[PDB]
């Protein structure tokens, strides 16, 4: 397997990474945590991000999620 | 495994992904289903947009499908 | 496993694919073959396309690729 | 498994990809290494690349990477 996913860059040069520990995480161009943000299974899609900033992302528990840049969830599509 | 290819994301917002239920989502950027489309097996690939809109994905049942944005199929080439 | 790589798309719209068949294929939009590209193992790699149009891909024969967009081999890396 | 990673594409045109014999493989245009990058783990990831041409790597060392242009580690993520 693998532990990361493919990262995406937000408009901010945020780096935006799912794990198989579960969490989709939000990294800071400098290194530091932005936040992270916790689903139910392996997080081995690559994140996407929509014209609005929405960053798009499977988990293994079969949901599609939508995130706000912020780390607060949108909805999650299944 | 993976249950979700990793989104691509059309002009209008719409969120693409393959599942490995067999289906290609087309999702709304507001969490409603616009459409799904059914192929044969896994859609692990993650689809491809065209500058014309045309979503490319592979399937497992050994296709590539090229789907119309309004989900109707366009072709397929094996 | 996947039959398909995700698809990268040309600046005329080409469609590529790598396959665990070992081939690399370019698809024309309109659904017919403009060539396919033979490795040395699976595809499992999506493609990606250079500012000129030079078309990468890595293979299972451990080889990266640099293949020309009329299908010749520009050069492989190991 | 797969040997490499997806390709990504940096201004100049340098390819970057992951192996699983656990580099970052940065490549000229031209098809001589440029460098390459040590991690502790198989590079599935496909890198991603930052507005200021910062690679991002995920390894499965458990670390996702933030390597300078040049080849030089800016950060390790955890």
């Amino acid at each position: 397997g693998s532990v990361h996913s493919s990262p995406a860059i937000g408009q901010d040069g945020t780096i935006y990474v799912g794990s198989n520990d579960h969490y989709l995480y939000a990294i800071n161009p400098n290194g530091k945590l932005k936040w992270k943000f916790e689903t139910g299974g392996s997080v081995h899609s690559s994140p996407a991000i929509g014209q609005d900033g929405t960053i798009y992302v499977g988990s293994n528990d079969h949901y599609l999620y939508a995130i706000n840049p912020n780390g607060k969830l949108k909805w999650k599509f299944e």
